[PDB]
């Protein structure tokens, strides 16, 4: 509390991120930052004001950018909400997002209870 040590956040939270990365096929669109021109979705940043992806979250854990664990939870949820905002409900990314949210819910609960 209330600025947690970065090494403690990394040790506690990284397994929850790893759980997301282990999901195949579902994590694949989330593993790298979105590049709208290269992917042919040029309106992406117009709609998605705060992009987020698994590699960025990992980098933030690795580099001590979270002061407290709810900031990490908020970035994971930002990633999910961006995908549900941008994509149509029939798309792979939308359905994959929903699966990741299921996995994350299960993983994050006991970890947050342990951190305070
Ligand atoms: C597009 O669905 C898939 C599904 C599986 C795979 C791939 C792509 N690919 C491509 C992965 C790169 N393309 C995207 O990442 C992406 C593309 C269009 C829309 C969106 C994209 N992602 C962002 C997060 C979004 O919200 N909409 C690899 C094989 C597995």
């Amino acid at each position: 509390k209330k600025i947690f040590k970065p090494e403690e956040l990394r040790q506690a939270l990284m397994p929850t991120l790893e759980a997301l990365y282990r999901q195949d096929p579902e994590s694949l669109p989330f593993r790298q930052p979105v590049d709208p021109q290269l992917l042919g979705i040029p309106d992406y940043f117009d709609i998605v004001k705060n992009p987020m992806d698994l590699s960025t979250i990992k980098r933030k854990l690795d580099t001590g950018q979270y002061q407290e664990p709810w900031q990490y939870v908020d970035d994971v949820w930002l990633m999910f909400n961006n995908a549900w905002l941008y994509n149509r409900k029939t798309s792979r990314v939308y359905k994959f997002c929903s699966k990741l949210a299921e996995v994350f819910e299960q993983e994050i609960d006991p970890v947050m209870q342990s951190l305070g």
